[PDB]
C-alpha cells in the first residue's frame, strides 16, 4: 500500500517502535535516577565534600532538563516524513 | 524509519545511552569524592602539611568547578544533531 | 551517534575517566604529603641541618604551588575539544 | 507550475526551508548564549581580570547588535526573487 | 534558491556557523584570561620584577583593546556580502 | 562564506588562536620573570659583582621595554587584513 | 516460545534462580555476621585493644552499607534485559 517507500503499514510499526522505546527509557532512567537520588548524601553547607559534590549534580540537573526538547524536536520528526510522504504520493500518482 | 542514516529508534537508543552513561558518572563520583573527604584531613592553618596540601585541594575544587559547563555543551550538541538530521530530511524528501 | 570520531557516549566516557583519575591523584598526593610532614622535622633556626634541608623544602612548596593552574589548564582543554567537535558537526552535517 | 525555472511548490518549500533553518539558528544561538551568560563572572570594575576580559565582551554585544540588519536584509531577498519570477512570467507567457 | 552561487539557505547557515565560532571564542578566551589574572601577582611598584613584567601586561591591555574594532569590521563584512548578492540577482533576473 | 580566499570562519579561527597564543606568551614569561627575580640578588653598589652584572639586567629591562610597541603593531595589522578583504570583495562582487 | 535467544520459560527460570540465590546469600551473610558480632567484645574507649580493632569493624560497617545499592543495580538489569528481548521480538516478528 504505497508507491516506492510509503508504506503505511510500515509507518504505523515505526511509531509502535519508536513509542515502546520512548516508554522504556523513560522507564529506565526514572528508576534509575531513584537509586541514584538514595545514594548520594547532603554534607553540609560549606564542608570539603560539599564543594567536591555541588557541581556534579548541578550538571545532573542541568543535563536532565535539556531533554525536554530533544523529546519534542524527536516527535516534530514524524509529521515531517509523513508529510513528504503524501507530497510525493501526490506528485507522480496523477 | 529514515532517509540515509537519521534512525529515529536510533536516536532514542542513543539519547537512552547517554542519559545512563551519565547517571552513572554521576553516582561513580560522588560515592568516590565521598571517601577523598573523608580521608584527607585538615592539619593546621599555617603548618608544614597545610603547605604541602592546599594547592592539590585547590585544583581538585577547581577542576569539579569546571564540570558543569561540559555538561552543559555536551547537552547542547544533540539539538544540534536533530536539527541536521530534520534539514537532511526536508533537504531531498521534497 | 556522531559523524566521524565525535561520540557524546565516548565523550562523556572520556570525562569519567579523567575525573576519577583526577580525584585519585589528589588522594594519593595528600596521603603521601602527610607522611612527608610526619617524617621531616625542624632542627633549629641557623645550624647546619637547617642550611642543608630548608631549600629542598622551598622547591616542595614551589612545585605544589604549581599544581593549581596546571589543574586549571587541563581542564580548559576540555571545553575546547568539545567546541571543535560542535563545529565539526555543524561544518558538514549540512 | 511555472515556465522556466520558477516553480511556485519549489517557491514554497524554499521558504519553508528558510525558515526552518532561522528557527533552529536563533534557538542554538539563544541557548549557547545562556551558556556563555553563566559562564564568564565579573571580577571587579578596576583590577586586572577587568582589564583583560571587557573588550571581549563589547566585541561579542556589537556583533550580536549586527545581527538584526543581516536577518532584515535576507528577508528583503526574497520578495525581490519572486518579483523577478513574476516580470519573467509576464515577459513571454504573452 | 538563487541564481548562480547565492543561496539564502546557505547564507543563513554561514551566519550561523559566524555566530557561534565567535560565541565559543569569546568564551575560551574569557574563560583563559580569568586563569592568567589569577597566576600573574603584584610585586611591589618600583623593583625589579615590576620592571621584568609591567610592559607585558601592558601589551596584553593593548592588544585586547584592539580586539573590538576587529569584531565590528567582521561585523560590517556581512552586509557587505549580502548586498552585493542582491544587486547580483537584480541585474540579471531582469 | 566568501569570494576566493576571504573567509570568515576561518578569520574569526585566526583571531582566536593569535589571541590565545598572546595569552599563553605573555603568562609564560610573567612567571619565568618571576623566577628571574627570584634568582638574581643585589650584591653591592660598586663591587667586582655590580660591575659584572648591572649591564645585563640593564639590557633586560630596555628589551622588555620593547614588547609593548611590537605588540600594537601586530595588532595593527588585522584591521589592515579585513579592510583589504573588503576591498576585494567590493572590487568584483559588483 | 520465542524469536532467537529470548524464551520466557527460560526467563522465568532465570528469575527464579537468581531470586533463590539472592536468599540464600542474604541468610547465610546474616547467620554468619551474628556469629562475628557475639565472637569481638569491646575491651574499652581508649585502650591498646580498642586503637587495634576499631577501624577493622568500621570497614566491615562501610562495605555492608554499599551492599544495598548493588542490589538494586543487580535488580535494574533485569528490566533492561526484558525491554531488550521485547525490541528485539518487534524488530523483526513484523
Amino acid at each position: 500500500f504505497g508507491t516506492n517507500g510509503f508504506d503505511i503499514p510500515t509507518i504505523a510499526i515505526a511509531l509502535l517502535i519508536v513509542g515502546v522505546i520512548i516508554g522504556l527509557s523513560g522507564l529506565i532512567l526514572s528508576i534509575f535516577a531513584t537509586a541514584t537520588a538514595s545514594a548520594i548524601s547532603n554534607p553540609s553547607p560549606g564542608t570539603l565534600a560539599y564543594n567536591l559534590t555541588h557541581p556534579l549534580i548541578n550538571g545532573m540537573v542541568s543535563f536532565f532538563s535539556f531533554f525536554p526538547t530533544l523529546y519534542v524536536l524527536l516527535g516534530v520528526t514524524g509529521i515531517v516524513l509523513i508529510a513528504a510522504g503524501i507530497i510525493s504520493i501526490i506528485m507522480e500518482k496523477f
